[PDB]
């Protein structure tokens, strides 16, 4: 019997008392979450920094040991390069007695879009940057995988803006500044394209300074949208199944949409083209990732070779699956030991 496995060492971390293997060395608080923490470190067989993230009691029910489960098996399942993916995965137990958290190893990002936002992008860092997340997007949606909850804070970057989405596949009044209408308003079912909707808030957010759209309630989120996208014409009317918002849309004053021309003023016109087809409420008309990245204005960045797809749907199996906690512990700890770097 041991009390942790051999080549593993005590140290604290902003506070808390952190297990980490002898290889990763100089850990660095970086944020603290709502089910772990995360710290940066150097890989000193390469010197490279990299991102460790200590779960925090996942084993103390069945929901917190089936989100870690999830979060575990969707970094190990995507390969892309924007995309966020797991290189090491850990844990200083022993035995299942043992058992009580794990950690995710992964490339370190120095920052996000949500950090340096509120000002305004050249259109050439937003052409990059955009591209980026688009081919991210193209993946995990190829891989049966939505975000649903895109936001600049789910947009890693480094300083170069090499960018990284996080966070992919997951009450009160949270904001949801970036969440498509379909997705507030439950007024139509959705489709992939709810993550380009977030990518349209994002780059107007990018090309002004200012959020896209805000509000107090969904209501007043509802009526901001449409100041941008004008009321709905009956072809989209007729698509959605809740009947009270159906007569919503049809009692509003019928406000026409768009000259994007004139609501973004300093947006170039393959900029403006390119927010007309992602900011579109018809979720059938509105663009996938891989329609947006044949748009103009990726030209001067796109490389189709580097858009690909994922070769396996993301399956998961277990998703559906109600087992004991001892159980999930099981099975987090058979993923962790057949890992493979
Ligand atoms: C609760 C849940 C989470 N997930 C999930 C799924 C897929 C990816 C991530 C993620 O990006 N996680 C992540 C993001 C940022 C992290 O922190 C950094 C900080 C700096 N550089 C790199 C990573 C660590 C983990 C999380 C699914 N269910």
């Amino acid at each position: 019997s041991l009390i942790r496995k051999k080549g593993f060492y005590k140290q604290d971390v902003n506070k808390t008392a952190w297990e980490l293997p002898k290889t990763y060395v100089s850990p660095t608080h970086v944020g603290s979450g709502a089910y772990g923490s995360v710290c940066s470190a150097i890989d000193k067989r390469s010197g490279e920094k990299v991102a460790i993230k200590k779960l925090s009691r996942p084993f103390q029910s069945e929901i917190f040991a089936k989100r870690a489960y999830r979060e575990l098996l969707l970094l190990k399942h995507m390969q892309h390069e924007n995309v966020i993916g797991l290189l090491d995965v850990f844990t200083p137990a022993s035995s299942l007695r043992n058992f009580y958290d794990f950690y995710l190893v992964m490339p370190f990002m120095q920052t996000d879009l949500q950090k340096i936002m509120g000002m305004e992008f050249s259109e050439e860092k937003i052409q990059y940057l955009v591209y980026q997340m688009l081919k991210g997007l193209k993946y995990i949606h190829s891989a049966g995988v939505v975000h649903r909850d895109l936001k600049p804070g789910n947009l890693a970057v480094n300083e170069d803006c090499e960018l990284k989405i996080l966070d992919f596949g997951l009450g009160y009044v949270v904001t949801r500044w970036y969440r498509a209408p379909e997705v507030i308003l439950s007024w139509m079912h959705y489709n992939q394209t709810v993550d380009i909707w977030s990518v349209g808030c994002i780059m107007a957010e990018m090309l002004t300074g200012k959020t896209l759209f805000k509000g107090k309630d969904y209501l007043d989120q509802l009526t901001q949208i449409l100041k941008v996208t004008g009321v709905p014409g009956t072809e989209f009317v007729q698509k959605l199944n809740d009947k009270a918002a159906k007569s919503y849309i049809q009692s509003l004053p019928q406000t026409p949409r768009k000259d994007f021309t004139q609501l973004f003023p300093r947006a170039s016109p393959q900029a403006a083209d390119l927010l007309e087809k992602m900011l579109e409420l018809d979720v059938d008309k509105r663009l996938t990732a891989a329609q947006a990245l044949t748009h103009p204005f990726f030209e001067p960045f796109r490389d189709p070779e580097e858009e690909t797809e994922a070769q396996q749907p993301f399956d998961d199996s277990l998703e559906h699956e109600k087992l004991t906690v001892d159980e999930w512990k099981q099975h987090i700890y058979k993923e962790i030991v057949n890992f493979s770097p």
